[PDB]
């Protein structure tokens, strides 16, 4: 995973970890 050292209420790198799963989830989802 890595990254996301701080996201208690800022989310600086938490959007990168999701961009991996959300990228494939939508790539083959209902869109």
């Amino acid at each position: 995973s890595w990254l996301s050292k701080t996201a208690k209420k800022l989310e600086n790198s938490a959007k990168k970890r999701i961009s991996e799963g959300i990228a494939i989830a939508i790539q083959g989802g209902p869109r």
